[PDB]
């Protein structure tokens, strides 16, 4: 019964910038129901890494086998690895520049984005991907995309750098989920690409921007 | 009396390539007698694990206070961590190609450059480090470096890429030691930017490789 309380909620939730607990969202989705998930988490160090591990694994049992995660991360590799989610591939987002110059080591102009798929009983998978979709600018294991200068939000990531996890890991009609969505970025562009979409956050203030972001956007696909 | 057969070993080993295992050499060099670490190391996944931790925990003794180990491999960062060594940043180094094109994930012409300094008494530090003296170019954590198509040792990393590391963490005259040493690439960019070189490998094939490819360079610097 509990099976047909998520299953409730994954229809009432379809194409919806949910105001929410990451987690409690998370746990009211029914297992193997989302195909792709892209999000950057925010903010006790212990207590965050227990926190995060209850993401992922509530990440892993609702992921489509075959499904992808992809966990833009601002030692992560240690406790990311402790996960019933299997780490498939390190994707290296080259922000072309940072305002930190200072000089005690190289300049920090890169973020991590851990792909991640699914593992059943403790086994391997291969995720569903279509490479060939990207332009070959974004083939490779360095993507170069300047950061959205122009977000409101104190930390986003760019329209286009959703795209690529999604283009390249759904049909049109699949589930995308982002449960730290800010200001939808996940979520507009799985519209624009005629995905559906799925957002959970705990600001009402993020959800209206949302809505007002949606709006006011011509779905245009910032890829090819 | 260890103390004095150590510094013997040191004086001895100065500015050559010592035929000998890895962990025996670095077990007969003094404390803090090193000031740069250049590497790419070798090869039961769990046995590897347990003899790369010797090797880094070693690596960490002989460190002078404020030097660097650079670490090329080929989950690390999970058993990287457990070592006396403090991971510092991670270096992206960027081939520009692979011929792995299998569109099973992301074109991977990435390789780590792991940057750890000495640690005592748990405690961290921040390592000498002179970012001026590069170009522009290679002022960022990614190195766009094309891999060293000539050098017929099976698994090199180039010259330019030791030169990097050696030239901001160094004086003239300081030791730079590569414990894999192979072809030799560290003790080349070494001498030709007048350091102290000392390199330990269990090939005597490559040991000679060492001695003919320092008679026929030039000391070219291919940095700046
Ligand atoms: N416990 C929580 N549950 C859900 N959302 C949360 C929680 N704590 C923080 N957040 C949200 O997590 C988001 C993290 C952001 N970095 C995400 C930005 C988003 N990827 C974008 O492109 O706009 C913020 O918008 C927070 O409001
Ligand atoms: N136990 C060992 N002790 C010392 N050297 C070893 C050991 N096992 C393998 N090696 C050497 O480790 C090297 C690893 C190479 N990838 C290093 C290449 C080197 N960085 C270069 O640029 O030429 C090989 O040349 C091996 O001969």
């Amino acid at each position: 019964n509990s099976d047909s309380f998520q299953k409730k909620k994954l229809k009432s939730f379809t194409n919806k910038y949910v105001v929410l607990d990451s987690l409690e969202g998370l746990r009211s989705l029914p297992d193997n129901s989302v195909q792709c998930v892209v999000t950057s988490p925010p903010y006790n160090e212990d207590d965050y890494q227990k926190w995060q591990l209850q993401i992922l694994n509530e990440i892993n049992r609702i992921l489509k086998p075959g499904g992808s995660a992809f966990y833009n991360h601002k030692p992560p590799e240690k406790f990311l690895s402790d996960s019933d989610l299997e780490l498939y591939q390190t994707i290296i987002w080259d922000r072309g520049s940072t305002v930190n110059q200072n000089a005690r080591y190289f300049r920090p102009y890169v973020e991590k984005i851990f792909w991640f798929t699914k593992s059943i009983s403790g086994e391997s998978t291969t995720p569903k991907f279509h490479r060939d979709r990207l332009p070959e600018y974004f083939k490779g294991v360095i993507w170069r995309i300047p950061p959205d200068k122009r977000n409101k939000h104190p930390a986003p990531f760019p329209a286009i750098l959703a795209e690529i996890c999604i283009l390249t890991t759904t049909e049109e009609g699949d589930l995308v989920l982002d449960p730290f969505a800010g200001s939808g970025t996940t979520l507009v562009a799985a519209a624009s690409l005629k995905r559906s979409y799925l957002g959970f956050d705990i600001s009402s203030k993020y959800q209206k921007m949302f809505h007002q972001r949606l709006a006011t956007s011509k779905s245009k696909v910032h890829l090819w």
